[PDB]
C-alpha cells in the first residue's frame, strides 16, 4: 500500500504544515501537524477541557463506531517549545492520503496548553519520530508509520515541504518525479528516537564551504533551523545590522536586507536554502527589525534541522531494519 496527503502551511510565514488526517467511522477529518520529532498521535476532542479550545476541529471519540477506549492508558508530552498537553487514549481506524490503519493509538486531550489553543489551524499533532518517544502509560504505543510499516510498498515516508506554498508527505513510496538529480542517503543513529543524523558541514551565500561533523534531528516539527552558536554566529556576520536580541530571543536583522543564502552538507552533497527562506518577517506587526529563521541552538542540547533546512529539501525516511535519511534537491 502506499498513501500521499497534501501538506498545507498555517500563515504566510510557513510557521507549520498541516495535514488532513481521516479518524473514525463515519471519517472525521481533523488538520494535523506531522511532526518528525515526536512519536505522539494526539488530537483536540470532545473531552477537551472548553475553555482551551478555540476554533480547532474536534474528534468526538462516541459518534465513531470503530472507536474503543484503550483502557487505564494515558498520555502527557511536553515540547522543546514549552508547549504541552495530556489526555487518554482510544483506538481507532485513521487514514492518510488514502493509507489506512486499523487500531491506531488516538491521544485524546483533555488539556492543551495556551500556545496549541491560540493556534485555530492545529488539531492535534501526528508524531513521526520513533516509537520508542510515544509517551503512553503503561503501554507504550506505535506510530502511524510504525503500524503502517509492514503493510507499505516499501518501509518509508518522504516529506516535501514547501516554501509558502502546499507540499507533500507521501507513504510507502519515493516520488522519483518530485526532486532533481539524485537522493544523498546518511546514516541515522536512534539512541534518542529522533531521525538523528550529522551534516557534512555548511556555508553562508557564495562563501567556502566548511567541512565540519554537525549532530542534528530532522524535525518537521520545527519551523526553523537551529545549529551551533559559532555557525549561526558566522551566518549573520554577514548581514549588516543583525545582532543576537536577548529581550527578542535570538537573532533579528533588518527587514530592508537581503539575505544570503546558507548551504548545509549530506555526505558530499550539498542542500542551499535560499536566504528568502530564512526571513520570519517583522518581530511585531509594523516593526522594521525582522526575526532570523537560522537560530542557535545553544541551551537546547541539540541541533534541529527544522523547516527552514528541510523545505530546501526532498527528504526521505527510510525506516527499513537499519533507518537511515536521503536528502535530494528539488
Amino acid at each position: 500500500s502506499t498513501g500521499s496527503a497534501t501538506t498545507t502551511p498555517i500563515d504566510s510565514l510557513d510557521d507549520a504544515y498541516i495535514t488532513p488526517v481521516q479518524i473514525g467511522t463515519p471519517a472525521q477529518t481533523l488538520n494535523l501537524d506531522f511532526d518528525t520529532g515526536s512519536s505522539d498521535l494526539w488530537v483536540f476532542s470532545s473531552e477537551t477541557t472548553a475553555s482551551e479550545v478555540d476554533g480547532q476541529t474536534i474528534y468526538t471519540p462516541s459518534k465513531s463506531t470503530t472507536a474503543k477506549l484503550l483502557s487505564g492508558a494515558t498520555w502527557s508530552i511536553s515540547y522543546g517549545d514549552g508547549s504541552s498537553s495530556s489526555g487518554d487514549v482510544y483506538t481507532d481506524t485513521v487514514s492518510v492520503g488514502g493509507l489506512t490503519v486499523t487500531g491506531q493509538a488516538v491521544e485524546s486531550a483533555k488539556k492543551v496548553s495556551s500556545s496549541f489553543t491560540e493556534d485555530s489551524t492545529i488539531d492535534g499533532l501526528l508524531g513521526l519520530a520513533f516509537s520508542t518517544l510515544n509517551t503512553v502509560s503503561p503501554t507504550q504505543q506505535k506510530t502511524f508509520f510504525d503500524n503502517a510499516k509492514a503493510s507499505l510498498d516499501s518501509p518509508v515516508f518522504t516529506a516535501d515541504l514547501g516554501y509558502h506554498a502546499p507540499g507533500t508527505y507521501n507513504f510507502g513510496f519515493i516520488d522519483t518525479t518530485a526532486y532533481t538529480g539524485s537522493i544523498t542517503y546518511t546514516a541515522v543513529s536512534t539512541k534518542q528516537g529522533f531521525w538523528e543524523w550529522t551534516s557534512t558541514g555548511y556555508a553562508v551565500g557564495s562563501g567556502t564551504f566548511k567541512s565540519t561533523s554537525i549532530d542534528g534531528i530532522a524535525d518537521t516539527g520545527t519551523t526553523l533551523l537551529y545549529l551551533p552558536a559559532t555557525v549561526v554566529s558566522a551566518y549573520w556576520a554577514q548581514v549588516s545590522g543583525a545582532k543576537s536580541s536577548s529581550s527578542v530571543g535570538g537573532y533579528v536583522f533588518p527587514c530592508s536586507a537581503t539575505l544570503p543564502s546558507f548551504t548545509f552538507g549530506v555526505g558530499s552533497a550539498r542542500i542551499v536554502i535560499p536566504g528568502d527562506y530564512i526571513d520570519f518577517g517583522p518581530i511585531s506587526t509594523g516593526s522594521s527589525s525582522c526575526f532570523g529563521g537560522i537560530q542557535s541552538s545553544a541551551g537546547i542540547g541539540i541541533n534541529i534541522f527544522g523547516d527552514v533546512a528541510l523545505k530546501a529539501a526532498f527528504v526521505v525516511f527510510n525506516g527499513a531494519t537499519t533507518p537511515t535519511l536521503g536528502f535530494a534537491s528539488k
